[PDB]
This record gives structure tokens, C-alpha cells and sequence, in this order.
């Protein structure tokens, strides 16, 4: 009816964010495993986000997709807000990407279809701008890809390197430039993901925030040799200063290179 903390057993922290942690967890009776997002709400006050969080769990509770991480429920005690989340066993595509250093065209094209389907679902539900950079993407039961998004950025301990430092790389020129953004932002993201999948780094990566901005806004990015032309064409068509010049989502799914190497 309404949950509370003691309905759950708590395991390790999966990741730690600035507003709180995602703990591995299971409902007490069913012994069923899930993820508990814990938000401190004191850091929520300062940061000035409560309200929109509170209609978030409204909007996200309504969403259902294979490739979207499902929000089971939510509750609060006094000092903390809890998101009851679908558990994704295999973690972040960002770790996986760190493993192999790069993906191949199967992996990529399939992830991309998986992503395109979610966003396309998302739009129909009137939900835009989902942050799909790799560290908010999780890996489900066997191979499947899940957009986590929602709550604010969580890291499993690792690396350090790029902390962020990972920010604008995925941000579209219109967003960076402080301008009204529409559904088409998410296709910019897609273009950046795809590139990173194959290359191992994002196209605009640079040692300074300024320079990164320089490259994004001016859309300056160059492929290493191995990138297939069909890859290039999709990326190129995906990353355009003009939103209107970028494909609709099904165009992506229909793309020659997508359909070729996509397991899905
Ligand atoms: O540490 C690992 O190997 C690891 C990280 C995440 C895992 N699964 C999972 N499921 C549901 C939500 C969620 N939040 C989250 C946790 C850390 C980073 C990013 C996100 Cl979205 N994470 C499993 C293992």
C-alpha cells in the first residue's frame, strides 16, 4: 500500500551520488531484489529541486519500456526520499566501455536501436531530453540496455580520471548556448553515444571546457580510420548544428548501417 524502509533488506551501495546513494536491496518477504535510490532531501532543499522531483515520480511511474529502467514505487520517511527501482545486474555501459575500450558495430547498432526505441516511446509519452550518456545507461538480465536517468548523477567507485569533465560532451550546441531546446536534442546525444561506442572517446573531448565548447558549437569532430562509412553517415546526419537538420527517430532505426549490424 505504502512502503517504508524496513520493508527492505539493504546490500552494498551500487553507486553514490551527490544527493544520495543507490543501494542494492530486496523486499523482505518476497526476497525479491531491487535498487533503492536514497535522496538526502537536505541537499535537495539547497539545490532547489523538490517539486519537479515530486512530479517526476509522477511521470516516470507511468513509463514502461524494456529499455527504460522501471520505477516500481516511492515513499519517504522524514529526512529521505526513496525511489524503488528495477535492478540492473550488469551495471553501467560505461564500465563495460571501459573494459573493452571500444565496442563493435553489432553491439553499437543494437544499443542504438534499443536507445532509439526508448526515446521514441518517451516522446509519445511527452518526455524529452533524457540523459543517455553511458554512465546513466545500465545493463539488464543478459544483454539488454536500460536508460536510468531520473535522479542525479551516481557513480560506482572507479577510475577517477574523467569525473566530470564528462559534461558538455553529450550536451547539444542549443542547450549549451542557453536556448529553447526541443525533442531533437536527444538525437544529438545519440550521435555522440554512437561515436563513443566505436571510438572509445566522445568526439568533442578536450582538456579544457572552453575548447570542448569550441568543438561542439562549431561541430568539429574527426573519425579515426576504422569507422565505417555507414557509421560516419549516421553520426554525421545525427550531429548537426541545426536541430531541424537531424533525423527523426525512426529514420535512425531505418538507417542502412543500423539495420545491417543490429541484433534488434
Ligand atoms: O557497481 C556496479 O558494478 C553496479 C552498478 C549498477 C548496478 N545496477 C543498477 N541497477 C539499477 C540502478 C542502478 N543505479 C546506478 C548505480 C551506479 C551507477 C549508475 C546508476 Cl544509474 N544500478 C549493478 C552493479
Amino acid at each position: 500500500r505504502q512502503w517504508a524502509l524496513e520493508d527492505f533488506e539493504i546490500g552494498r551501495p551500487l553507486g553514490k551520488g551527490k544527493f544520495g546513494n543507490v543501494y542494492l536491496a530486496r523486499e523482505k518477504q518476497s526476497k525479491f531484489i531491487l535498487a533503492l535510490k536514497v535522496l538526502f532531501k537536505a541537499q535537495l532543499e539547497k539545490a532547489g529541486v523538490e517539486h519537479q522531483l515530486r512530479r517526476e515520480v509522477e511521470i516516470q511511474s507511468h513509463l514502461r519500456h524494456p529499455n527504460i529502467l522501471r520505477l516500481y514505487g516511492y515513499f519517504h520517511d522524514a529526512t529521505r526520499v526513496y525511489l524503488i527501482l528495477e535492478y540492473a545486474p550488469l551495471g553501467t555501459v560505461y564500465r563495460e566501455l571501459q573494459k573493452l575500450s571500444k565496442f563493435d558495430e553489432q553491439r553499437t547498432a543494437t544499443y542504438i536501436t534499443e536507445l532509439a526505441n526508448a526515446l521514441s516511446y518517451c516522446h509519445s509519452k511527452r518526455v524529452i531530453h533524457r540523459d543517455i550518456k553511458p554512465e546513466n545507461l545500465l545493463l539488464g538480465s543478459a544483454g539488454e540496455l536500460k536508460i536510468a536517468d531520473f535522479g542525479w548523477s551516481v557513480h560506482a567507485p572507479s577510475s577517477r580520471r574523467d569525473t566530470l569533465c564528462g559534461t558538455l560532451d553529450y550536451l547539444p550546441p542549443e542547450m549549451i548556448e542557453g536556448r529553447m531546446h526541443d525533442e531533437k536534442v536527444d538525437l544529438w546525444s545519440l550521435g555522440v553515444l554512437c561515436y563513443e561506442f566505436l571510438v572509445g572517446k566522445p568526439p568533442f573531448e578536450a582538456n579544457t571546457y572552453q575548447e570542448t565548447y569550441k568543438r561542439i558549437s562549431r561541430v568539429e569532430f574527426t573519425f579515426p580510420d576504422f569507422v565505417t562509412e555507414g557509421a560516419r553517415d549516421l553520426i554525421s546526419r545525427l550531429l548537426k548544428h541545426n536541430p531541424s537538420q537531424r533525423p527523426m527517430l525512426r529514420e535512425v532505426l531505418e538507417h542502412p548501417w543500423i539495420t545491417a549490424n543490429s541484433s534488434k
